[PDB]
């Protein structure tokens, strides 16, 4: 395409895409096979293959809270998907990251979605504050993804709610756009999927791996009509979320008005697939290839609409394969966390509250945990609080620096438990659900791609570490939106190769 600087003029539409659990490892592995939307981003864009969700709590909610805020979880206050507030009024002291726990009859298992917990504005919030004509849209496969990318002043915030399709906050009625999208969704759900044949690059991954009662490695997303769980844990939900995003962009004429609009898009399938099957089998392989194809179709659609958009694509965190397959592929030391460290057992052994066998622990320990062979280390609250907000290259932060980046005194635990590398925080069970997960302070789970693209820009690759908190000021520079450096943690990334500087 004709040469044109990414910063020549303000883009009219910002498109922010978070691919859930799209780790730099997974991205890098299949990079040579992209032919569609991911090929466009990597061959033509500003490529940061070593981006960081730099904090320790490498989960969905903290991760999405960084992408469009320029703020680490230490500032957003979103320190995990769940944390305890033992002073909460209601019986259930466990709080969901994206709920309003003050709502009566609520619990972490039955909550009302809300951006209440988020302490800073999003990029959309900042744009709207500077210019009220700005539209801010956020759609995703998970409520916490949509909510944290959009922020409290977003115009439209929609997420996949179950077999009924996309929904929003309590009281928000489906619009003509949404009923039409949900009509299309219901039609798709009502069709069988015979499955996807393997892309050439997925053929090598086609072998079964046992993990407890389960077998993974060979799935092709065959499913019955009406099987919503199958739909959810498949490339199909991403295709739908992108179709939704495209329909919203066109219906609302985003990017076709005087001011810049913004839409954030949380593509959730890669994460469900990674949890359910691990990351190196046919299932993830098919999903990443479909992701490439569907993003291609999406970008082509916006292109044909004549929209001047800039794209940023990244992930909310990385990911990690199930130990059972790692042990087959030259990593014999990979293992599952001792059942003794899970919440009930650990409390009985040690009086404490915890949501899993790592992360924040709350007093209603050090000696037992530090002696355990699978435990890397345990920080006290005071130790973390004593640590200054980290700066410098995120690829070489210490563990306590990582902890400090997702430390928020009024929400964080009294202890922070960190497991050794290559310990999967899902214990072995006769019957298992998820076989793999992220959430560790280690590089597989922190390291994510950050890709920027606008038609005609000059490609470059920058392999040194950057942070996802850098995304907001990078984008804000393009639209000449002032963002005081003292209100955020990130720095502006120059997106103009060579001498000129977008910052
Ligand atoms: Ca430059
Ligand atoms: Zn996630
Ligand atoms: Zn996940």
């Amino acid at each position: 395409p004709a040469a044109r600087s990414i910063a020549a003029t303000p883009p009219k539409l910002i498109v922010a895409i978070s691919v859930d659990q799209f780790s730099a490892d997974l991205f890098s592995e299949y990079r040579q096979y992209y032919t569609g939307g991911l090929k466009r981003l990597t061959s033509e864009g500003a490529v940061f293959p070593r981006g960081y969700q730099s904090h320790a709590a490498t989960e969905t909610c903290p991760g999405h809270s960084t992408i469009l805020t320029g703020s680490r979880p230490s500032r957003t206050g979103i320190i995990a998907n769940n944390w305890f507030d033992l002073d909460a009024k209601r019986e259930d002291k466990n709080l969901y990251c994206a709920e309003d726990e003050s709502q009566p009859g609520s619990s972490s298992d039955k909550y009302e979605a809300s951006p209440l917990h988020l302490k800073v504005p999003t990029l959309g919030g900042r744009m709207k504050a500077a210019n009220p004509a700005t539209r801010v849209v956020s759609v995703a496969g998970k409520d916490r993804a949509a909510i944290m990318m959009g922020g409290a002043t977003a115009d439209q915030v929609w997420w996949l709610g179950g077999p009924q399709g996309y929904v929003s906050y309590k009281g928000v009625a489906p619009t003509p756009l949404v009923t039409q999208v949900n009509q299309a969704f219901a039609q798709r759900l009502a069709q069988p999927n015979p499955g996807f044949e393997l892309p050439a690059q997925c053929v090598s991954k086609d072998f079964p791996v046992q993990a407890g009662n389960r077998t993974v490695g060979t799935g092709r997303f065959a499913r019955d009509a009406g099987d919503y769980k199958g739909f959810r844990i498949s490339p199909e939900q991403d295709a739908m979320t992108l179709a939704f995003a495209a329909a919203a962009i066109e219906n609302m004429q985003l990017g076709k008005q005087a001011q810049t609009d913004i839409i954030s898009i949380g593509l959730s399938a890669t994460d469900y697939v990674g949890h359910t099957f691990g990351t190196e089998g046919t299932e993830s392989c098919i999903q990443v290839d479909r992701l490439d194809t569907e993003l291609g179709a999406f970008f082509d659609k916006l292109d044909k609409d004549g929209i001047d958009y800039v794209v940023v694509l990244t992930a909310d965190h990385g990911g990690h394969d199930l130990p059972e397959r790692h042990r087959m592929n030259a990593m014999p030391m990979e293992q599952r966390v001792d059942m003794a460290l899970t919440p009930k057992a650990l409390n009985a052994t040690i009086v404490i509250w915890s949501d899993g066998p790592s992360g924040d622990i709350y007093y209603d320990a050090l000696k037992y945990l530090r002696a355990h062979p699978q435990v890397q280390t345990v920080f006290t609250k005071a130790e973390i609080a004593a640590t200054p907000s980290p700066s410098g290259p995120p690829e070489s932060w210490s563990l306590i620096q990582e902890a400090r980046a997702s430390f928020y005194p009024s929400r964080s635990g009294d202890l922070l438990l960190l497991l050794k590398p290559r310990v999967m925080s899902i214990p072995e069970q006769a019957v298992m659900g998820s076989v793999a997960t992220h959430g560790s302070p280690w590089d597989t789970d922190r390291r994510v791609p950050i890709l920027f693209w606008r038609k005609g820009m000059q490609h470059f690759e920058q392999p040194l570490g950057v942070e996802t908190v850098d995304i907001l000021p990078s984008l804000a520079a393009l639209i000449k939106l002032p963002v005081p450096k003292d209100q955020i943690d990130g720095r502006c990334l120059d997106l103009v190769a060579g001498k000129d500087d977008s910052c």
